[PDB]
């Protein structure tokens, strides 16, 4: 950064197709010691993810991150997921009984595979301290830290010991940080990603702003390992929240229209993303990383 | 490419008018051994073209390309069109009984004047192979190959032996490749054309993105020999698809409003295009190629 | 040209106000041997101007140009206007009985004060010929020629003997030349004016694209002597066309909402334009010519 | 200026958060001899402010400026506010019985703490004269002068003796100066502020264009001491004007929807602005001044 742009400004340029069917394209990705079907993860929000969803995903090799909204239920969540041969992926804060939470986890001999320290303005000593604290008590837990919007936050989190950082400050559909405060990556998420990624030693989770499945490929182009999606996963039948009636579900953070089975959404993502690999002139996800691109004048639209 | 822009960004600059009536302007063009009334061709899609339309066009020296959706009907289509003193212009794929199709055509002593190898991502060995195959079995067939979106695809198709290439990856009104995959010329079709054309030895068919008849002239400015149009030819009385009721027709690929006779559309195209030649300070189509232009800031609109 | 922009891109920068009331600002302008209240003129179209309006304007020192749509009525129009102590301002073409029209005028000893040769694509020998013809038969007639969109057309018309040129190719609200042909100053009228004006020895009439009264001042900034307005003068009670019923009038060239008395419109123009002179740090119209300006990013709006 | 942009083009870049709660951020500011809760002030317009509001604000250490619309009521307004242990902040003009108004104030031994000379086009000798006049008769009155839109107006007002200048020419929601005259900072207010501020020795009040509370922080970034807000303060229950019925209030200068208590609005401003300080990596308002920023391509939206 550089020129500033966002998802809709970007068109990726096709290379020579080397496959006969998109079916020969592999969209898996790896994050620490584990391998997942898709580079996407639903937002770790109560309006998007619950234990039911978490189990479905885990049982099918989809990465998931559980929200933190009922912090008391986490211990037994971990234990359920882990007795099940499944990954336990949870979120923590830094305020303040969760310092003894991760200490209780150590005593309980309970190591979650993934822990995400998820704070609105995650560029802080508060976040550094919780990272160090977890590397100390649960050194075998893969730690995702954020949210951040700069290369400088990314470095300083990675230097605190984060295994991955989460990038995005206010680009969410239901997020209003840009309006209230005038700060963040809203309006330039994809470019804020190019630029954080340039400086990252650890996987980045691009968080927020995704409006189409093509934006997964674009996020891949510009440095993401994983893409967090709230809006596009909102309003499925499996989704949290009640349904009204045609047909609608609420979606909010800490009014949409009904979308069908989350599995159809996920297979469609995978298919679109395999088309993306065809277009990127390759067989796997990483082929996307090398393609040229143009910044269009009006949009995509 | 260069600056990226699209049809609506472009205004062409008028030269001194050398005609008294647009009627003295000639909009014909030539593609291989044949001469046509207009540099336009309806999309080779089942929602746009059928044998009825194909016959009308052919009988009136309008270039047409037939879709491939009932591949069994092609043989007798060719034979009908050819017993009629008319051009037989068909589409083929590369999967897989159509390798013996063009071999059956050779045995049948049936040479179609035009064959279009029409694949979404036509930059592939698959397409190269079908080109070579046809140059081998039906060497007297003019071969149009695509679709492509780069100078590199254009060269490599032309080097495989294509007589013309079709340029456009996702700029169609009903096309969703840009949304699903994040790849292609959608949002910058006209510039993707300037740039493919710069590197082409063979006629290019600019395929997709045309929203006004002025965009035909613009496509001419930027290197097209021929312009393929789906949307603007959708929904005529002669058009495929049923009519509802006011008055509508469906338009889709592999919900519009009713447009009148296709002949009125075509005479209007010709007239607008003769106005375009008046403005280009000339008497024929090629006068458009030399005019200056500006990229406006907001649009045309 | 230079950077391309249009009316809405432009903000003019205020200089020190040297007046106590906008009332001390003089918005008059001169075109040949005559002095007018405002640098504006209604479009010389049948949907905008008739003899009733023409008389009102003339009787109040507003410049007007009469349309050509009933060419038989012109002779007696001139004579009426001229027996009245009023300016006779008419439009002519070049096809073809109007070569003897201006010859009939010579015989009739009838010299119109202003004659406008008004052709869509006025950059032509056709227009040059009619200019020379009029300078020959009615040498005392002020000749306005056009329409043009380039410095080159402006020079060549001025060299043919035009006393003023009319600039604008398709920026009209009801004009569709940009859509049909892909040619003209639509989308960049104000910049097409900066640029024609840079090369002009004669007054330019900026014709078309005016959407607000501020655009009169902007046209002044960028070189106009006079501004032709169709849309903003459409739909007044005095205006041509019938009224329906709330309340509407048609507006078209060769569906709006009702606007009130044309005199209120004209006094308001004058007042806004005197505000413009206050802001331009002056007392007269020409003060506008010297102000700085910025090209904004989104619009004015 | 420089690149031209406005509030929606701008995203501010977060620095390392050094607070645990936005509650530890101080949003106070000082203007002359007085200290206020927020860098915001409601527009000194009759549709926004009255004595009731003025008293509320003053009694709670919110800066306010009273409009001038009932000039006869000012004397006793000052006296009421001043007998109350409250700041008396009034507006004056330059026409013409207000030269003896400020002379009557001197005789009455009535010194208003703040006086704002509030003229549409305030770059004038008229404004200079009233400034000098007040510095002469009421030298202990803090004088705010404007409105202006250039560094040159700012200097010349500050050189006349202004204690602060008010910046903004036509960016108001209900302002139509941009449409009528084609002049001012509408469409580029925030950049017109960067640029006036660069040349200012005195506090600037950024006046107009604020659409979100984030735009307060942005105005801070670009040089404002104080931000005047009309639109966002329109339509509260305490607000001037009648209510209709759901629920609406009028808002106009010299049709909205009902907004709630002005105190909720003001506490929310303060809270958003403390979030802004968290994001700016600081504890006080001035931390905002140092942050980086990007100009996005489409908007914020
Ligand atoms: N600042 C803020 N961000 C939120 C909130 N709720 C969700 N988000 C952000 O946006 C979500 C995903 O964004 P989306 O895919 O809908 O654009 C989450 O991953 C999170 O980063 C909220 O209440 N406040
Ligand atoms: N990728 C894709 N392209 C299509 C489809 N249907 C039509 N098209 C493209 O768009 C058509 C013409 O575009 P239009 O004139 O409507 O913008 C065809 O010529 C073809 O290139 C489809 O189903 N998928
Ligand atoms: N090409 C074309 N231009 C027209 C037509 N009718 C009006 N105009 C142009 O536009 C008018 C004024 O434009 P407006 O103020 O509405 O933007 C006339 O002065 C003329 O230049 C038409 O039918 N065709
Ligand atoms: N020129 C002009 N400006 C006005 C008028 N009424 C309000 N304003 C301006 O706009 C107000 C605030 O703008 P807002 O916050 O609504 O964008 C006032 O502070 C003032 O500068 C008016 O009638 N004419």
């Amino acid at each position: 950064m550089g020129n500033v742009f966002d998802y809709e400004d970007i068109q990726l340029i096709p290379a020579k197709c080397i496959v006969n069917s998109r079916s020969e394209c592999d969209t898996t990705v790896t994050l620490g010691k584990h391998k997942f079907k898709l580079p996407v993860v639903p937002a770790n929000m109560q309006t998007i993810i619950d234990e039911r969803i978490a189990t479905y995903l885990a049982e099918n090799n989809y990465f998931y991150i559980m929200h933190r909204f009922q912090p008391e239920k986490r211990i037994s969540f971990i234990r359920d997921m882990q007795s099940r041969g499944l990954i336990a992926s949870i979120s923590v804060g830094v305020k303040e009984d969760e310092y003894e939470f991760v200490q209780q986890l150590a005593a309980e001999h309970l190591t979650p595979e993934y822990i995400t320290i998820d704070i609105a303005h995650g560029h802080s000593n508060a976040v550094i301290n919780m990272i160090q604290h977890i590397k100390k008590h649960l050194p075998e837990s893969f730690v995702i830290a954020g949210n951040v919007g700069t290369p400088e936050a990314v470095r300083e989190l990675e230097n605190a010991g984060a295994d991955a950082t989460k990038v995005g400050i206010g680009p969410g559909k239901v997020c209003i940080t840009k309006i209230k405060t005038g700060f963040g990556t809203g309006g330039w998420q994809l470019a804020a990603l190019r630029w954080c990624a340039k400086a990252a030693s650890k996987p980045i989770i691009a968080d927020g702003g995704i409006r189409t499945n093509g934006d997964v490929a674009k996020s891949i182009r510009f440095g993401a390992t994983m893409v967090m999606i709230g809006s596009l996963f909102a309003g499925h039948e499996e989704s949290p929240g009640e349904t009204i009636e045609k047909l609608y579900k609420e979606y909010f953070g800490s009014f949409v229209e009904h979308k069908g089975s989350l599995e159809d959404t996920l297979i469609e993502m995978e298919q679109d993303l395999q088309s993306s690999i065809s277009y990127a002139g390759g067989t796997k996800l990483d082929s996307i990383r090398t393609v040229d691109y143009v910044v269009v004048k009006n949009s995509i639209f």
